[PDB]
This record gives C-alpha cells, structure tokens and sequence, in this order.
C-alpha cells in the first residue's frame, strides 16, 4: 500500500549503528561502540512501484568505556534517494532506496581538540514499509554507504550500516 499517485509524505525514524567506523595504537584505547540517533525524511509518490525523497540524518556515539581516554563523536547527513518498491500485499511493500549523501563527522580529542570531516557517498537502504492505516506507515530499514573516499593519503575503510525504524504520515 504505496502512498497514492501524486501525493507526498513526511516521517521520522529512530536509528543505531553498531559500529560507524573504529580507531587503535598498537596498544587498545576504547572496547566496542554504539552509535543511536534520529533522522527526518520527506518524499514524492510518482507510481505505486517509485517515489524520491529526501532525509537528515543525525547520529551521535554513545558513552561507555574507561581506560583512559574517548570523547565525543557526531555525524550528520543530507540524502536525496529514488525509493523502489513492490507491493508483496495491500498493506506491505518491500523496498530499496539509491541515491547520495552529503555528511559531516564531528570528532574531539582532549590532546587534538575538536576535528571535522566532510564528505559526499553514494547511499543504499533496504526496508520493509507497513501501511497501519491508509495516512500511517511504519518503516523497518537497513541503510548502507560503501566506502571508497577521495584523500589524504590513500583510501580503506569503514562506513558501516545503520537499522532503523520510522513512522510516516501520508497527505493523500
Ligand atoms: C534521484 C534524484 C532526485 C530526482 C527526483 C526529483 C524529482 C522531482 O519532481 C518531483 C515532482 O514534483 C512536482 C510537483 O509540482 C507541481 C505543482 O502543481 C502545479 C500547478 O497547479
């Protein structure tokens, strides 16, 4: 159940990210990291099968071990996507988005101090909509950059997924 024809809809959505990225010296510094965050998003219906939308995306690291030393982490992104769907029922569609991504990263460092990145990454998303009612659609969604980069020096890597789920209104 795609929103109609020529119509448009907004929604927002709750996201974590096991791991966005990771750092090290020899010698370990952090354990393991958690990433949570919220976006907002907004689109076009074209047909039952396209539409294009538009997001913010916000995510920020979240604290949890000591041993000496880290500090903060956030990213932030514009996407503008072409979402492709399939009706498997009336009420559920399965869908991909493709599109790109211009983000920002924000770090900090108590030796280094505060630090910036920006960047532009082709985006993927892979999800399942639930339409609850004919206005109301719930989203359970994958979202993946692959990164290669311009630089430096020269480019590895580590963008990793983000899940999340969303609530959509539509103005039909
Ligand atoms: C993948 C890149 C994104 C490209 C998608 C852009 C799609 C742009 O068009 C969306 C449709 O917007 C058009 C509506 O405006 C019509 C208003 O009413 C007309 C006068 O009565």
């Amino acid at each position: 159940m795609a929103p109609k024809d020529n119509t448009w809809y907004t929604g927002a959505k709750l996201g974590w990210s096991q791991y966005h990225d990771t750092g090290l010296i020899n010698n370990n510094g952090p354990t393991h990291e958690n990433k949570l965050g919220a976006g907002a998003f907004g689109g076009y219906q074209v047909n039952p099968y396209v539409g294009f939308e538009m997001g913010y995306d916000w995510l920020g690291r979240m604290p949890y071990k000591g041993s000496v030393e880290n500090g903060a982490y956030k990213a932030q992104g514009v996407q503008l996507t072409a979402k492709l769907g399939y009706p498997i029922t009336d009420d559920l569609d399965i869908y991909t988005r493709l599109g790109g991504m211009v983000w920002r990263a924000d770090t900090y460092s108590n030796v280094y101090g505060k630090n910036h990145d920006t960047g532009v990454s082709p985006v993927f998303a892979g999800g399942v909509e639930y339409a609850i009612t004919p206005e109301i659609a719930t989203r359970l969604e994958y979202q993946w950059t692959n990164n290669i980069g311009d630089a430096h020096t020269i480019g590895t890597r580590p963008d990793n997924g983000m899940l999340s789920l969303g609530v959509s209104y539509r103005f039909g």
